[PDB]
C-alpha cells in the first residue's frame, strides 16, 4: 500500500544519500529500489513484501549489524547499479539487491575471531567466514518459507544462477577475503586483462561491489559517518566486554577503555581498507568516482579529529 514521497525520488539515487532519517518507510524504499532496478513486474508484490518483512524480523536487535544497516548497504548497491546498469544483467541486478538486504542477516553482534577463539557452536558448523555461511543459510531458510520464494517464477538454470550470486555476494562481505580479492583485481586491472565477460573476473568485481556497499557509511556527510561509527564502536566494545569476562584482552578497537585511540584507528582503517576499496573500484566502475570522493572528505575530518 505504501507510496514513497517525491523530495526522495531524485535523493535516492545519490551515493550519499542517507536513509537514517525514514524507518517507518525502510521496507518501502526497498521495493522501490527493486522496481527501479528491474521493473514494476521484476518480483509478485505479494512475495517480495512477505520476504522484506520476514527479512526484517530476522535482524536482531544489535548497536550496528541490524535491520538499518541492511538496507543502507541495499540502497549502496542500488546506487551502483543505477549507475551501471547496462553493465549487469536482470539475474545479478535482482540478486545483488536481495544478497544486500540479506547479507548480515541474523547477526549476533560478535566477530568471526571471538565465534572462533571460544569455540561458538556456529563456528563448529562453519569453519571459515562463519557469521558469512550462517547469512546465507539464513536467506536460503527465508526464501523456503511460505510463499516467500520471489524467485520460484525464473527457469531451473537461472533459479541456482541467483542462489549462487547470492552466496558468492554474501561471502564477499567477510572483510578476511577483501584484501586478496582486491589485490587480484588491482593486478588485472594494471596489466589490462580485467575481462566482465569472464565469469571468474565478475565474480571478483561484484566481490569489491559488495565490500563497497558494506562499508558505505565512509561515504556520506560527515555527521551521519560519525554517527555510524558511535554504533560500530558500541558493538566492539559489547565484544570486548565479553572477552574481560573470560579472562580474554581484547584488541584496542574492542576495548571501551581506549576510546581515544578511535580517531587513530579510523585513520589506518581508511587508508588500509576503504580508501583502497573505493580507488580500486573507481578504476574498474568510473561512475563509482562520488564513493571515493565522499571517503577522502571523511579521511580528512578524521585526521582533523587527530589534530
Ligand atoms: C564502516 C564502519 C562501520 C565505519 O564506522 N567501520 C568502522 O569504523 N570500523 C570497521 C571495521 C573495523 C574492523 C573490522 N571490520 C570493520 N568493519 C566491518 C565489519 C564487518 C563486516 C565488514 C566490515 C566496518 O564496517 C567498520
Ligand atoms: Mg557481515
Ligand atoms: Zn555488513
Amino acid at each position: 500500500q505504501f507510496t514513497l514521497p517525491v523530495r526522495l525520488c531524485k535523493e535516492i539515487e545519490l551515493f550519499h544519500f542517507d536513509i537514517g532519517p525514514f524507518e517507518n518507510m525502510w521496507p518501502g524504499i526497498f521495493v522501490y529500489m527493486v522496481h527501479r532496478s528491474c521493473g514494476t513486474s521484476c518480483f509478485e508484490l505479494e512475495k517480495l513484501c512477505r520476504f522484506i518483512m520476514s527479512v526484517k524480523k530476522n535482524y536482531r536487535r544489535v548497536p550496528y549489524h541490524n535491520w538499518k544497516h541492511a538496507v543502507t548497504v541495499a540502497h549502496c548497491m542500488y546506487a551502483i547499479l543505477q549507475n551501471n546498469h547496462t553493465l549487469f544483467t536482470d539475474l545479478e541486478r535482482k540478486g545483488l539487491l536481495i544478497a544486500c538486504l540479506c547479507h548480515d542477516l541474523d547477526h549476533r553482534g560478535f566477530s568471526n575471531s571471538y565465534l572462533q577463539k571460544f569455540d561458538h557452536p556456529l563456528a563448529a558448523l562453519y569453519s571459515t567466514s562463519t557469521m558469512e555461511q550462517h547469512h546465507f543459510s539464513q536467506t536460503v531458510s527465508i526464501l523456503q518459507l511460505e510463499g516467500h520464494n520471489i524467485f520460484s517464477t525464473l527457469s531451473s538454470s537461472e533459479y541456482e544462477q541467483v542462489l549462487e550470486i547470492i552466496r558468492k555476494a554474501i561471502i564477499a562481505t567477510d572483510l578476511a577475503l577483501y584484501f586478496g580479492n582486491r589485490k587480484q583485481l588491482e593486478e588485472m586491472y594494471q596489466t589490462g586483462s580485467l575481462n566482465l565477460n569472464n565469469q571468474s573476473h565478475r565474480d571478483r568485481v561484484i566481490g569489491l561491489m559488495m565490500t563497497a556497499c558494506d562499508l558505505c557509511s565512509v561515504t556520506k556527510l560527515w555527521p551521519v559517518t560519525k554517527l555510524t561509527a558511535n554504533d560500530i564502536y558500541a558493538e566492539f566494545w559489547a565484544e570486548g566486554d565479553e572477552m574481560k569476562k573470560l579472562g580474554i584482552q581484547p584488541i584496542p578497537m574492542m576495548d571501551r577503555d581506549k576510546k581515544d585511540e578511535v580517531p587513530q584507528g579510523q585513520l589506518g582503517f581508511y587508508n588500509a581498507v576503504a580508501i583502497p576499496c573505493y580507488t580500486t573500484l573507481t578504476q574498474i566502475l568510473p561512475p563509482t568516482e562520488p564513493l571515493l570522493k565522499a571517503c577522502r572528505d571523511n579521511l580528512s575530518q578524521w585526521e582533523k579529529v587527530i589534530r
